[PDB]
């Protein structure tokens, strides 16, 4: 990493709200992240549309190694470009804190730049199961191609373990993928890992971006040729930030979505946006207004202006607008770490995500992790919606049934066990399909104090717990076996901190005690149909409103067994499509 | 409580950075907390004095119970009014959560409103072991009586275990003081603790407002007649916000000082402040630069503009201006929690606090801990300074032994426990008087991205970890003696996480695991000689720098046995003094 030369984009773009309060946009994008400048940049390129994107932070994309390099990642948490959002205290009795972006790019700026691709069978399940038409596998595929523009492995990143798939990466797009390189020498863990799973029958090198995301792989990351974080202000905004029609308000926040009544509905006409209950300015949208917060904020935002669960609503003494179960059916996962020193051997650098279905998280287990999902999903359902992660125990079944047929039935993984090397063999791992629902809602009315209570509500759902737990235990049980025994000198984490013959019910009581959320939270506004629940439908528009979408990672209605970005960006770019579809079809 | 119609003071305050960039005022005070506030309002009593105050926050007064009402105390936590900041990695290898308060008044905003004075002979050490002329007990008795109006507790306060001894308590100050009612019925449990520690020989009943916090007593609270919560701002600011001479920036960020070079030192001849790298001003004192932006803020401050430690300011790119111990000496105590369910008799209101001395708090173990005071004193000041808390051996040692001092010849109280009622007997307890030094340095060049290295250091001296484990001991032990035992209705905390007859080893494996900052930081920039490791002389005035002053909670060279508004009150009051003394001198 070279910190090379760096456009001072925030010195030409908004910092002062009086510029645009009272303006009209066509456009007003709440949250300049992944999803947020994705859309405003498609959305001006049609030089008759005029844009606001209002985003709580600032151009960070020009700090230097701490967002420029991929392996500077974790320094920039607790500074202002995390969020830094705090939870409700958890399941172990302690908040956690959510690492969030804040700033242009969103959470593009702080994430582990991993780059891969959900599996076939989640993203077509949001056309089949959730109804949500025209969002299947083949096409957001061509829209995650579309995005990017990848670059083949090294000859020595190849005999590292990367595997490159060529059919399935986009070479045209705007966020440039290619392999982490930090200059060392490659750590032989990733082959190492690779030859122990594959002797285990576990499939090995096949390229994430597939479809089918299983087994053991190297992965793409989001890294231009100068290894430099491509975050999505980088990608989107840096080369289009000179648009006279593109107006980028930063340091502000938008409180809540301003609304007239028409007969079919409330339609957004503006946002309240600013930084104190007394600091404040109305701007307003001729189209519409698109959330773009985050998957934390964006159901926030909707409590605030008056859309979401009466209960919620009448306890922060918010005017209900409009009945919708906005902040429910949040999924984040849990993450462990199961880490362990390497051998001078294994040092060097390198990443390995091994993506492991059912049978290979629970191994021994399996049949009594089958026969749970087998026959606890009814239960189950009505205890999530007993404790207010989701309204409606019938279609959160569906979500249930869908799961379990990934699961079961779809050969998709389960959990993600994410290694990094340089002197160790770290294992930071999920599992990626929860059946807790969490929530988040708003506990008062004004939205600058950000008041909220923000509830995974991880390991609610036993299922997540024996999950995580056997992906930890599978982490531990993978560094000391095979030819990752070689490179194996002493586990460091949980180390003494629990026996190396732990049980999955010693992993279960260790984990709970010892995850942190993955991060990741999705569907907290629920991209499905409105009988399943749903808060947005397949344009991303907020069931019963007019000129209000939700496009962020608030949308997708499952998790997925993948890093969000590809699907995110592929999402952002569907939406645009769907939202000029409309602005065309109004002359 | 009752809501109120409030002031919107805010909208009478500036946000507008562009409107006092550029200008000169006398004063600036970085920080509109608690110092901050009270000393803007002392300064701009004198009509032609010109002060600004550059807040990072708003006003929050009139936010309503979140803030008004006491009992809504831990509400305020992970809104925007609480600073959140997050610590580096502890001993327990989990980050954790500092609250501060965001907003005018600072952490007056979110604190307990617990209203009590330290020892006598703390203060007076200040002047008499840390030469910092005029600042001992009798003056700041003074200071602390003149900044409260006290009331005078009901007979049903006195009855349910309330004590006053009116010379101690101040009548017509501005931070009005009473006793915390909430309209519940008394719960007996205050008493049932009382009678059982004063059949110990435990003090019960001294007025902690009279110099030797001692035993258990009920105390007063910052709260005004309607039971509002006197914060900073409701006290300094509501009253004086429309003098012509007070002008309050909120909203940004004071990130840096700027100096002009002169014979005798860097000379502060203003402030930048703002949001961002590229978003901000620069802003002129004619006199001082004040900075009251908090101990975990102030510190930064002076590193940002090059005053600090060398290594440290290498490290963050920061050219040094000025080689000064700022961002060590840091003490913040540890706080566990102790709960218990009380039975329905012991149902009721009611805060109580014990200010256990030595003997008291580590009872069978007072001997082998007084053979550590004893002993360890030397190898532990080596120790801490090799940590990076201190950096002068010797100069820590006077520092130890001045607390010695306090613990085994002066009968100071050593541990606080804190106890609500409210249907649990709930002990949040901290050691008060901490032997570790913790260290709060910027980790990098640009203010506005605030990424520092906040590390209190809990638990790395040993005899702190001790301290917290026998003090946690007592609060269960206390909870079923004597006639606490009547109320008592089964442990929660730690409950079934620590077996009932656990040693003081199993308290401090379980202490190390389950605490948490107490979040009152002092001795970040120590008001103590400079041969001591002083940043700041007895008038606040930075070592080595004109027109520069700390007047924030950094200052306190020691911790104190008790809630530290009061003598922050009165330290800011003199200090106030201090910098109109030499207005004064300057025609
Ligand atoms: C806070 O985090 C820090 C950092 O992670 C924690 O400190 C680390 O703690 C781990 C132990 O949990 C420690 O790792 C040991 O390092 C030793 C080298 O100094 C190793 O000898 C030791 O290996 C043995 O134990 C492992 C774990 O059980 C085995 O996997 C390994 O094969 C070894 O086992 C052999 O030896 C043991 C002797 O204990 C014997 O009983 C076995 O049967 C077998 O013969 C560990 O790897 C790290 O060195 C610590 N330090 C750092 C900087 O990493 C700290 O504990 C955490 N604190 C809290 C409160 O959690
Ligand atoms: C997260 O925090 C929550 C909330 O605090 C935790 O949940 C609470 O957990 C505690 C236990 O740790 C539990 O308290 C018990 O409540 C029971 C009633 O429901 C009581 O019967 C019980 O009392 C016995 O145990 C106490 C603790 O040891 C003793 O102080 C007490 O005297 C009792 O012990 C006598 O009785 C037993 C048999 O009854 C006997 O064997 C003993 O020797 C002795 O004679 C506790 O008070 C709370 O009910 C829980 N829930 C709530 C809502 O508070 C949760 O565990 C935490 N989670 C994690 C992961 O840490
Ligand atoms: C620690 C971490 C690691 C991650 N690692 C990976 C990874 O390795 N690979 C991967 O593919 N993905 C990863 N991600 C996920 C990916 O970064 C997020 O999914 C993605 O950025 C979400 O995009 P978004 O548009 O939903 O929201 P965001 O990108 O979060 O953007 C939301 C934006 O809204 C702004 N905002 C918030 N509130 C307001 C308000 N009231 N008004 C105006 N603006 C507001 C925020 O400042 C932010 O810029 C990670 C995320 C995190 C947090
Ligand atoms: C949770 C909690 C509970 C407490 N309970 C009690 C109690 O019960 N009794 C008691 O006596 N004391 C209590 N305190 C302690 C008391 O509130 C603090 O010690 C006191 O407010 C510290 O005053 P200060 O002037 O040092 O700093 P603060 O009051 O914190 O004020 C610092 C101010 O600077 C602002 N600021 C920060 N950074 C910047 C920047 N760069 N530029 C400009 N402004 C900036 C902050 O927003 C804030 O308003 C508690 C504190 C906390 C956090
Ligand atoms: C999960 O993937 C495994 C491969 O790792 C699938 O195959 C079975 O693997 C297990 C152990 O890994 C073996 O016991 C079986 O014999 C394998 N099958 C065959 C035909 O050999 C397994 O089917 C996958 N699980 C799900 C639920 O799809
Ligand atoms: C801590 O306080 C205890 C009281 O709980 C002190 O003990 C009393 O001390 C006086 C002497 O000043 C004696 O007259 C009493 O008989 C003492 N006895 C007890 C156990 O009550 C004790 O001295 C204090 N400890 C320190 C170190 O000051
Ligand atoms: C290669 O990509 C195609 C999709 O274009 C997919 O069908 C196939 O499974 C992939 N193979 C590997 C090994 O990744
Ligand atoms: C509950 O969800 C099921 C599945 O979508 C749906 O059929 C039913 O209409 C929903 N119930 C109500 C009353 O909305
Ligand atoms: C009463 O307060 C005075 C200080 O004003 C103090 O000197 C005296 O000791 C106090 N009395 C008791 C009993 O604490
Ligand atoms: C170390 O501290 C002692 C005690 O204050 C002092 O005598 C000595 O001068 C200090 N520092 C230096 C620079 O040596």
């Amino acid at each position: 990493y070279l910190p090379a030369q760096q456009i001072d984009v925030q010195s030409s773009l908004l910092s002062d709200p009086s510029k645009v309060a009272g303006k009209t946009y066509d456009y007003i994008i709440a949250g300049g992240g992944l999803t947020g400048l994705t859309v405003a940049a498609k959305l001006t390129e049609n030089p008759k549309i005029k844009v606001l994107v209002i985003e709580k932070g600032f151009y960070e994309s020009n700090d230097g190694a701490i967002i420029e390099d991929p392996n500077a990642y974790g320094q920039i948490f607790g500074t202002t470009v995390d969020q830094n959002y705090l939870t409700v205290p958890l399941i172990n009795n302690r908040t956690n804190n959510i690492k969030a972006g804040k700033g242009l790019g969103g959470s593009t700026l702080i994430n582990g730049d991993s780059w891969t691709r959900p599996d076939k069978v989640q993203i077509d399940s949001w056309e089949k199961v959730f109804g949500m038409e025209g969002w299947n596998w083949d096409n957001m595929f061509e829209y995650m191609k579309k995005a990017e523009a990848a670059r083949t492995p090294t000859a020595a990143q190849l005999a590292a373990g990367h595997s490159f798939n060529a059919t399935c990466h986009g070479t045209n797009g705007t966020v440039q993928s290619g392999a982490r390189d930090n200059g060392q020498p490659w750590s032989p863990i990733m082959k190492a890992l690779m030859n122990t799973v594959s002797a285990l029958g576990v499939p090995v090198q096949q390229d994430f971006l597939c479809g089918h995301p299983r087994g053991v792989s190297m992965i793409m990351n989001n890294l231009d040729e100068n290894q430099v974080r491509v975050d999505a202000a980088r990608a989107w905004l840096l080369p289009n930030y000179q648009r006279s029609n593109l107006e980028i308000l930063t340091g502000q926040m938008v409180g809540k979505v301003l609304f007239k009544q028409t007969a079919s509905g409330p339609q957004a006409v503006g946002v309240n946006f600013g930084t104190n209950k007394a600091v404040n300015f109305d701007v307003f949208a001729k189209h519409e207004v698109l959330l773009a917060a985050g998957s934390a904020i964006s159901p926030l935002i909707l409590e605030y202006s008056g859309i979401g669960l009466k209960s919620v609503l009448d306890q922060a003494n918010v005017t209900q607008l409009l009945d919708l179960p906005v902040g429910i059916n949040m999924q984040d996962q849990t993450t462990t770490t199961v880490s362990s020193r390497a051998s001078s051997a294994g040092a060097g650098q390198g990443q390995a995500v091994f993506f492991a279905n059912f049978t290979e998280t629970f191994g021994d287990y399996a049949p009594q992790a089958r026969d749970l999902l087998n026959t606890k999903l009814d239960q189950w359902a009505e205890e999530t919606v007993a404790r207010g992660g989701f309204h409606n125990v019938t279609a959160l079944k569906v979500q249930y049934e869908n799961y379990r047929n990934w699961l079961l039935d779809e050969d998709v993984a389960f959990a993600e066990l994410f290694m990094d090397t340089e002197g160790k063999i770290n294992f930071d791992l999920w599992d990626l399909i929860p059946f807790t629902r969490g929530s988040v809602h708003i506990l008062s009315s004004d939205p600058y104090l950000w008041q909220f209570a923000n509830d995974p509500k991880f390991f609610l759902n036993e299922f997540d717990l024996l999950g995580q737990a056997a992906a930890s235990k599978l982490a531990r049980d993978l560094t000391s076996q095979g030819a990752m025994k070689e490179y194996f000198a002493g586990e460091t984490l949980p180390g003494y901190n629990l026996v190396q013959n732990a049980t999955l019910s010693q992993w279960s009581d260790y984990v709970l005690q010892n995850f942190r959320p993955n991060w990741h939270a999705v569907s907290s506004c629920s991209m499905m149909s409105r009988e399943l629940g749903g808060v947005v439908d397949a344009t991303a528009k907020v069931y019963g409103t007019q000129g209000l979408r939700v496009i962020d990672g608030s949308i997708p209605p499952t998790q997925v067994s993948s890093h969000v970005m590809t699907i995110f960006y592929g999402m952002a770019l569907k939406v645009a499509d769907a939202i000029l579809d409309d602005y065309a079809k109004s002359a």
